[PDB]
């Protein structure tokens, strides 16, 4: 029962490791046709980490909120860090979504306006939610030179399930 | 010439009133298999837009950055907001972005971290966000209780064409 017991371990693992989502208890159990316990499960889950530490790996099963998933080690944090978010990625992304949820409020609004509001350099942002059509023309402001006007899309609210 | 004239007409009318998103010289003039010139094709679309004053209509074409698209009269302008931007829809839109946003920037962060950054209330956002894979659980922060620390997700990124 050593075997069966190691490759049940082994099973575990490879589900847990290629998963793209927490796996849980009821999951686990019907495709490795095994009638697991919660008990039991962690148990399981408590000897691969151990194998883990044992071994020097960089990484970690974890139980969050009833879904396993592997995390690595806060050792590496800072390395982390840089790959899945680097700070121009970062900016990239905080500005588009800054100036999506101003047009998000306050719309119809103005470049100019959402420059005000946001008090930025200006920047390219309104071209690219354009680019990915977020937002789309309302029509044009009443001031001088008419500037135009922007709102959201429904391809927005779809997309973020509004 | 004069039905032929007409036909034309009635055949931008439906290509720009169909259209979703603007439509330019290049694409109307394809369709029709109509040699258009710039000018000429701007002076048809004046035409239909003095039908359109003439017959007490409430939308206009307009001509924005080379595309031409339909636009309803500044004169219910209220009505359109309350339909396609109302207050709770644009409240739900605003504070899933600025969560987000704030993801985006200071990942990986706690919800209690956010909270101070934003002086919330706070809400659901984080489970908004999580039940639409934009972001997800990057670990637990070395804080009293140990709580879950968030950042942003590829299916986030890939969606926004980060």
């Amino acid at each position: 029962m050593q075997e069966q017991r190691q490759q049940l371990l082994r099973s575990l693992e490879a589900l847990i490791f290629s998963s793209e989502e927490p796996v849980n208890l009821q999951t686990l159990s019907q495709i490795t046709a095994h009638k697991f316990t919660p008990s039991e499960l962690q148990e399981a889950v408590d000897e691969l980490n151990r194998d883990y530490e044992a071994t020097g790996r960089t990484f970690r099963i974890h139980a969050i909120a009833g879904g396993y998933r592997f995390l690595t080690e806060p050792e590496f944090a800072d390395l982390v860090r840089q790959l899945l978010a680097p700070v121009i990625q970062r900016r990239l992304s905080r500005s588009m979504l800054e100036v999506l949820a101003v047009v998000a409020w306050h719309q119809p609004v103005t470049k100019g306006e959402i420059q005000q509001i946001r008090g930025a350099s200006p920047d390219y942002s309104i071209d690219r939610l354009l680019a990915r059509g977020l937002i789309e023309v309302r029509g044009r402001a009443d001031s001088p030179g008419r500037p135009l006007q922007y709102g959201t899309t429904e391809v927005f609210l779809d997309l973020f399930h509004l």
